[PDB]
């Protein structure tokens, strides 16, 4: 219950010595650690220190663990004086987590995961994204109605492969540990793996995802998707709603009519689609009065539909493309 | 007039005792409360507590009545001191309410109104739904050009009928009371009325809205647009209003034109519609050098009447969808 | 240069007296109205009052005029204590303009120009409504393929007329000044001027107009319009220098093709708007491989030109909004 | 260590002598300067200043460089507070970089670089201006089916490459500094190179750029768009990632078709373009089921792609914007 009258900078500040006890690790809590700055004079203890971080140091006292930094302290000074009282690193982490912070194969390692260490590292890369680049115009190429180891696409085909096949075998015998967590090298297995044929090809287009890590972007919305999910899902759900709600309306309002252009419900999802987008049919036009209606109403709600969770997926992005500069 | 010293952790208050008696409920306001706290030595109540929190409680005394929470200090750490002052029930819910803050019957009533409680209780849930979306897909394909109990449809119809009968019977003799206000009933009751046949037919649509009550985000839409009417028929106006001021000009616009696509002022509606919508019709476009100019304008001013009323619906939106987390 | 203690609530300030003598006219300033808040046992001016308002108080004294509401203070309460310490009409409302805000005839003159006042002119308002809305499906239908005092249409483009001059004569000779300024009676004449044919029709369709006096949102947008006219020609602006940028850029991208869509450049001026805004023309699409990206980076440009004036006016719109409410 | 109070208008701040020694050149630091408010009854330094504003200097002493100004500080008043004490120009330009501030010819460069000076100099600029308006006026004639010193757009082509002309003779010798680094002088170079051909024609609009000189808001894009261009191309990035795997997606689901409208992968790029950004082709749309599938998810994803770095650039306009203001 003995009073302590402590000085910062000329702002007086007192409390208990048993709530200051409360922590005996900490600089106030040891009276030997103390010591150092106590006024006989005043009977205080003085600090030369900054006066708006101190509110919450006390109080992490009297609350018995809340360190919360003040609105007005910046955030590199109040964490400075954290280290000054020694609040400990117990506390500290848990100020970091409540702000928002979470040889033979070792050389090998470097030039490939961390393509910005060495010098050769920064140029293998490159030639590893220009084997990628020519990886897709080979899959784009292999299509024109022109061209619909002798095959001409089986030359660089095979050659990106190999290549491919270069970005895992040095990848597996000189990883940290043995892998299938990290999604980049998921990346690497389905763009190795033609050896049904049509579903193998829309699984081939994956090896445009080849390019997410050797670029910053990709990277921050592959992170912005997964943290999204919830709100990304509720604008499928809100169009989902949406699509069987005025396909409907416009079915029934077009119903009679001989000539309407919409003969079903089905029929009707993909012109509800793109007039929630705002993209534009060009086909399908409503023709009857109440059919124009319908089409002017799944305009109205397509905008708000798709406005309402955008917001929320765009300040998911925003932070972490800060928080990676 | 009798002064009164309050020391809060070192901070200096000073206040007329008549101040402190105006409230004679709360801790400062009774002399036997604060007696424990008063320091004979200075003549002063001190207090081992939160500094910058004690403005506005001691306001609340000089103001008598108004308590409004210090932009500085955190929600809950206010709040928690005001149990401690002791200022009432009466200012603490004003606090609240300022801030932003509102046997054989009562086990059937726990599986069915509130899905989240027992374990069989999350899976009749899941079979509900299951229901809903196979009611969904039935009304879907009856409209097919090959679809168009003995009749193939009404054996699912009838099916989900049973159900959704189901999920009315035993809410009407298991609810608290006698129930017309919810108006997750009033979609139950028209969702089972198939007892003009057109009509009953728009009005039978209406068996979507079933999801709003297993579903998380339609809650937060029907809130919003309930709490936004005012700038949501806003839209609706502004958009009339240029929609008839539009139409009219590529009217005049293209009048002398023998092959004008727009042949009245209602035949040129849907055409503003979509070209503020930035939809595209696709078939009236303009063709006189007055009517393009009339359909640039049309676009430019549809994207402002848009984008106006839309902040306002998405930050009600954005409201409800965090509170309700 | 005598000093002078002021005790605001326990919160000490101390100045010297030639700076509160710099405005003899306040509370401080005089020496007689601040003598019954004088403490002769501590030598200072004791106010039981708000302790964070009086920053600025006593330094507007300091710097002589500059009154500036702190950040962490509310408004109604800062604005309470200067009436309170009496710093001056003048200074006050300078301080609302800083935070921002500037018989046989007056009986019919409220039941017109204010139409929330009595009963009676609550109704008349709806009357001359309908009267509007009639006057605009009057001019829509005169032009119907069917339909195109005995004139079936004359019977009700002179009634709303007789209406729009009950609309007028009422308003000259019982307004307050004799009027020109109200852009509310500018549209009263434009309307009232049908007495070369085709430009008093287009100058016909500002009838729409009408509709501001007796609306809440309209007030507010042609509010907006004012006040946003330099970031609303910005737009016009931006979209000007595109739009001849881009349909030059396809013109020349596809001179060579025979069969090229665009034949000239002010033909490829409205597919430039409505890809810039997406409508989506339908008709001219590009055919060559340049063209072809010459409208992509049209369509992208696009959403950068309108998007960066947009939040701009949202926002004068937005402010107008609220504070009409 | 000779403890020194420091009075501020009642607010007491106390510090070690050698704190304020540390900065030898400022006021507090020189003990002659501050002789002047010295106050030998107490034993401090007193100052009928602005208190808020002293946490941040007695602070610079304590950091020895820091120079932050307080959240609640307005710029202004810290601003001259920082002069009286007298911290250095060194500190006083860190603090406004680390707040965000960065005969025979002399009258012949003031009414054509800065029209803004004399009464002919905002005469002669006008003038300049309607040269280049018809210089593009007289670019989108040259092309009329009508129209395709003796040739009719001769006379007025060589006419503005006179004055053109006549805008850089008399800016290469009456220049300060001889004037590539200015980007407004490489524009009157590519509006004066007429000196392939068809590269040279898609050069020659690069004559509408004339206009950034005289315009107020070409100057302020053209900063935002430097400022930008990581996520300007991010926005190019992440379209290009999307247009290869959904034009991929829709051309699979699209083979077996006979009639299917995507014969290849590049024929199919423009179209999810414009679905996409929503603008919306009009000529290729799906006809197979995945194919539609796919368009729908192309328009989803279009709007994501285009709304995530839209908020960046929409924010770097918007400080350009106001700061040259
Ligand atoms: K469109
Ligand atoms: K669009
Ligand atoms: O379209």
């Amino acid at each position: 219950s003995e009073r302590v009258v402590i000085n910062i900078s000329g702002l007086r500040f007192e409390t208990q010595l048993k709530t200051l006890a409360q922590f005996p690790e900490t600089l106030l809590g040891d009276p030997k650690k103390r010591m150092r700055y106590f006024d006989p004079l005043r009977n205080e203890y003085f600090f030369d220190r900054n006066r708006p971080s101190f509110d919450a140091i006390l109080y992490y006292y009297q609350s018995g663990g809340r360190l919360r930094r003040p609105v007005n302290v910046p955030l590199d000074i109040f964490s400075e004086e954290i280290r000054f009282y020694e609040l400990g690193e117990e506390a500290m982490e848990m100020f970091r987590e409540d702000e928002g912070y979470i040889e033979f194969q070792r050389q090998v390692w470097l030039l490939f995961e961390y393509p910005e260490s060495s010098g050769p590292a920064r140029i293998i890369a490159i030639v590893s994204v220009m084997v990628i680049l020519i990886s897709i115009v080979s899959f784009c190429l292999e299509t024109l109605p022109i061209f619909r180891f002798t095959d001409p696409f089986f030359i660089v085909e095979t050659l990106c492969i190999i290549w491919f096949s270069f970005e895992f075998l040095v990848r597996f015998f000189a990883c940290p540990s043995k892998f299938f967590t990290n999604i980049m090298n998921i990346i690497d297995i389905v763009a190795i793996i033609p050896y049904v044929v049509q579903i193998f090809r829309i699984m081939r287009i994956l090896r445009i995802f080849k390019l997410s890590r050797h670029s910053k972007g990709l990277q921050i919305l592959g992170q912005t998707l997964k943290a999204s999910m919830r709100e990304l899902g509720l604008l499928i759900f809100f169009l989902f709603i949406g699509v069987i709600l005025f396909s409907s309306a416009v079915y029934f309002a077009e119903a009679d009519e001989r000539d309407s252009q919409f003969p079903s419900i089905p029929d009707a999802f993909f012109w509800a689609v793109v007039t929630m987008t705002t993209v534009g049919y060009g086909d399908m036009t409503p023709t009857t009065i109440g059919g124009k209606i319908v089409g002017s109403l799944c305009a109205i709600a397509g905008v708000l539909t798709i406005a309402l969770p955008v917001p929320v997926i765009v300040s998911n992005f925003n932070y972490f493309y800060h928080r990676e500069t």
